[PDB]
């Protein structure tokens, strides 16, 4: 209910990190969610190993570079008993065989929740939760050169809502509600590597695509 | 290492904003301290400028009118103590001393202060972690910098006079020994610069250093 909440002002969120040209957003958007969600339990955050994801959570459905779904990585995850660190190891932006080591996880989860495909849902999840784990269109050039403000999809469609992301928050500009999305594209992308999505918008739509989190 | 970036390694909190009060100092102070602490205890804790602006006055710091990251350590070396941001919220005015040490989550110990070479300075940066120090913020181009490297435009040790956070350098080019930069941490909120951040023209040929008013505290 509150009207504004920023996760990373409450030490949940790591530093922008980027995926580079391999399709794998779907678990940058995982880890980001499952450092939230570890931070909430131990009080320590820790960078998570999204290449452990890429290279070893093809049994659940993933597909590394050529993409994935962040429900498909908490599943791994829960399957896999861990995951390592980023530090452990660390990013390639490509897809190598699986180098999972037990001993250097630093990360559990017991399950995963899905949220209805409402902005009010959404709202309710990420003022309670934590960082959400979401699904946006990201494939318009106006989003390519964002820089700054509220942005706005121009256009709602199920299908293109196919880029993995963060919403680490929520606020207004004033009225002009907005959405905090941490991308993957590196902090020289957008504001340093963030985007205020428009939120509760008139038109009916909409970024709750396939909003989830992990259950620790 | 020819790079070093202490954000990736956990050592930074995220951008704050001092708004319109001129406390650059009480950021710049607080983001050595959370480093410090950090390498110290593994956990990252946002600290209070406010408690540094309301309080470290009997140190030599004028709250919004100016200071010195100097001070701000010695307060809490004398103080014992400083609060979390969450328990001492910043408000961009100078108000009284609010202080609580229930809700003390940073020590220190003292600091050091490194020599006006740049190369003091990178040994430090490689070596302890985000440093104090304190540079030109007053040009144009500073104010309306959003990323590549920065060239600050004259050198003029008088108007080094805004404190920042050096947490790390490196290099543009696909080179290297060429396009050098240190990364800076400002305190103008996220929409300044580069997510907050800018690259500064690093081992220049003009011999122009931004190691001013160098320092770390000691845990
Ligand atoms: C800091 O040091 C003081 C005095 O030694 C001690 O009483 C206090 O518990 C310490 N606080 C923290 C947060 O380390
Ligand atoms: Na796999």
């Amino acid at each position: 209910a509150p009207r504004s909440v920023d996760w990373r002002e409450k030490g949940y969120v790591t530093p922008v990190k980027n995926q580079g040209q391999c399709g794998s957003a779907w678990a940058f958007s995982a880890t980001g969610a499952l450092e939230g969600q570890m931070f909430r339990k131990t009080g320590r955050l820790i960078s998570l190993s999204e290449q452990n994801l890429v290279d070893c959570s093809g049994p659940q459905g993933n597909e590394g570079c050529n993409g994935g779904l962040m429900d498909y990585a908490f599943q791994y995850v829960q399957d896999n008993g861990g995951l390592d660190s980023e530090e452990s190891y660390p990013y390639e932006a490509t897809e190598e065989s699986c180098k999972y080591n037990p001993k250097y996880s630093v990360a559990n989860d017991t399950g995963f929740v899905d949220i209805p495909k409402q902005e009010k849902a959404l709202m309710k999840a990420v003022a309670t939760v934590g960082p959400i784990s979401v699904a946006i269109d990201a494939g318009h050039e106006s989003f390519l050169f964002y820089k700054e403000g509220i942005y706005f999809e121009p256009d709602c469609s199920s299908e293109d809502m196919d880029h993995g992301v963060l919403v680490v928050g929520y606020g207004f500009e004033s009225n002009n509600k907005y959405w905090l999305v941490k991308n993957s594209w590196g902090e020289e992308w957008g504001m340093g590597g963030y985007v205020k999505m428009a939120k509760d918008r008139r038109n009916h739509c909409g970024i709750a695509s396939a909003a989830s989190y992990p259950t620790v």
